[PDB]
């Protein structure tokens, strides 16, 4: 009882230094700056917003109104939505909320299959599996990795869906939210876009542009590809002002998270274009250099995103499985995932066909083309060649430790720094 | 100008504490977090993801985490003495929702405490209107505030579920009365312990899981000093049931739960010492309250068995106002209170109010300090002393001792830490 909190402290600092020494390439992982990380630990855990500023029923919320209004207006500026609500406590809550507002049973929810680039929300035992029920797979073709809009518009056409979503876990190139609009608007099927995975790239005016391309809704997690802490955010048309704001609370919040959200949101406001551009630029040539070192990286005719896709099974000179690489990588101080590919036979697996990576956190750490071209080395060494994994850890742990800094922010601190409250 | 924003809220943050450490905070849905708990919130865990239990991730790099999740789980076992627990839920409404999704179908009857009946939202629709629907209300007794047990059992006789707990929660709900009545109609029982459970961790209020509850869900905000999130304590039969029921269900916040590890850790040790004195001081609050001549709910029953004192602000000796009116009056008197709509409320503006002693209690203040709080409220409610000059006599109190007890290391609970 007594000594365990300092033991959690132990695995905490161990965590910190591990993350400093290791480089982290993960699709869903982004780093928080010091302003927002400090701000998340403040007393804003104390109170609650209980709905919107000016609508409270609880007292002492006065400052919370200011910060919430500030980030609402900030995102209203950034993503250029005519409405925004920052209340969702996570991305999945944002999903559940925009569903609960924009859908009921009455069938189709159109989204990617899980190995096909889906994420676990829309399908059952999750968001809209809890709400919408009624799910259908998106016409994803594995060769050029993206949705084929023809079959999509067809399914939307004769088979008459009431709602359609875009975005996902596997997201190499912008999904056709533009071409789907005709049939979607025809049947009375709304268009929503989960921005989470790409949420930063769109703020930096790269990749896709959902709202100008006809999307009525855009929502997602602020902790991935965007500098914010853990939580969700919703952005939409201004006729939904009284709708989605109602369907959150009782759809839900965590106020410290919203504050850090605001700070990181302004970091994204000022430094976002440079950041995002640098991110995709940190992606593409990483994929190329990785394709030089003998891997098989998919979309060889292209990625416009921050995430990269590798198929290990078909990749020769390796002849390993995905997790087979993933583990040794994890103890090599280069950490990625275990991820399915649309080619995968069936899904019950500890060992898929390949791996999916991302450049975002390293970019916030400052890494550029040279450094990721040097990431290609550490990556390649274990698969082809296959010299000792833990041997190159003494090399790698002394590599990433050089950048402790948080870039594309207004301050340069130590991102892996641990601060003693006691 | 964006360059000036991180300076903005970190001012409003260092002012935030500054308000709350000086102000006396009576809001019952809120609590103070210890430095040990608060420290883990800033850690790199903010960036991570871990899948179910124990490790079983579809990602990697969780090597240290597969242990810490298990640490929170064990700390939720040997504490509540529960056969199983899952600390993964990212919110009280997330935990609650995962429970509603666990055993139910759309259309399945769910017996729960209604909002006008004096219970929290998410028990009734517009969450709880998401997957399963048709929620029915417990028989209530406006006179003596509680559930009505006889008519409860008679009413059960055919639901799918039974729900207890609420934001307005004066008295322990009759779990045992609805226990044997639940099983023969093929229903189950889920106790929502959000506003209580930390008290149950300190062995007070009631003992739901041993009173027959097959699910116990709770928020780590209310009556739990610690992070934001939910927690689900259930039978060992339901282990992988609820473990799987969420982690497709809601996708993990690791920094917070890393704080929850500490939270539980000190919850085992100091749980009783905190829990007893919570109510023992709260009854001093209520006793002074009535000894001043106030009109307060359950005048006979000592106005609560819980941390929440409920004053009817309609038909009160000095009002001729809204309840929310006096709420704001005390608000800028730097006494932080909360609206509570009473069962006789036909609504923002309530008949009642709800007062927690939690933030005052973890600070380690006792009965006569609660007498002081009472007197502070009498400064306004009675003698019509200006709330702003009274605020000076408010500032002397909570600012005097700002250090929280009942954890391990006593620092300033509101102490601000500059990062960069
Ligand atoms: C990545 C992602 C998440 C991640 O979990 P959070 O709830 O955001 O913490 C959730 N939902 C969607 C749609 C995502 O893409
Ligand atoms: C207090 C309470 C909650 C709180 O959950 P949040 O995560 O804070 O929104 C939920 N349900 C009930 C029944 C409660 O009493």
């Amino acid at each position: 009882y007594s000594d365990v909190p300092k033991f959690i402290r132990d695995v905490s600092i161990k965590q910190h230094e591990w993350m400093r020494e290791s480089i982290k390439l993960i699709a869903s992982e982004n780093i928080t700056s010091l302003a927002v990380r400090e701000a998340c630990a403040t007393d804003f855990m104390h109170r609650y917003a209980e709905g919107l500023p000016g609508k409270r029923l609880y007292q002492g919320c006065k400052y919370i109104d200011e910060v919430e209004t500030l980030c609402i207006e900030l995102s209203k500026e950034l993503f250029k939505a005519e409405h925004a609500n920052v209340q969702p406590t996570s991305g999945v809550v944002a999903n559940l909320a925009v569903f609960f507002a924009e859908t009921k049973p009455g069938d189709k929810l159109m989204a990617l299959s899980v190995p096909d680039g889906g994420h676990i929300s829309h399908w059952k035992v999750s968001a809209a599996g809890i709400r919408g029920l009624k799910v259908i797979n998106h016409p994803f073709d594995p060769e050029e990795m993206n949705i084929d809009a023809d079959a999509m518009v067809k399914k939307i056409l004769e088979e008459k869906p009431k709602l359609i979503l875009f975005g996902g876990s596997l997201f190499p190139f912008p999904h056709p939210v533009a071409d789907a609009y005709e049939a979607a608007q025809e049947v009375g099927a709304k268009i929503a876009y989960d921005g989470a995975h790409v949420l930063g790239l769109i703020a930096g005016k790269q990749f896709q542009d959902p709202l100008r391309e006809g999307a009525e809704y855009l929502m997602g997690s602020t902790h991935k590809t965007f500098f914010g802490p853990q939580g969700g955010v919703i952005l939409t048309t201004k006729e939904n002002a009284d709708k989605i704001d109602s369907h959150v609370f009782p759809g839900v919040h965590h106020l410290h998270h919203k504050a850090g959200l605001a700070i990181a949101l302004a970091e994204m406001l000022e430094f976002g274009e440079a950041y995002a551009k640098q991110v995709i630029k940190n992606a593409k040539a990483l994929a190329q250099a990785l394709y030089e070192r003998g891997f098989n990286v998919l979309c060889e005719h292209k990625t416009e995103s921050h995430q990269v896709i590798i198929d290990i099974e078909s990749s020769p000179d390796i002849e390993f499985s995905a997790s087979e690489l993933a583990k040794m990588y994890e103890e090599a101080n280069i950490i990625l995932n275990k991820n399915l590919l649309p080619w995968d036979d069936v899904n019950n697996s500890d060992n898929p066909s390949g791996i999916r990576l991302g450049t975002q956190e390293c970019t916030r750490l400052g890494m550029k083309e040279k450094e990721m071209e040097e990431i290609a080395e550490f990556m390649k060494r274990i698969a082809i060649d296959k010299e000792k994994p833990e041997k190159v850890r003494e090399d790698v742990k002394e590599f990433a430790k050089e950048y402790s800094t948080i870039h594309y922010s207004f301050d340069e601190g130590d991102g892996f720094k641990y601060l003693r409250f006691y």
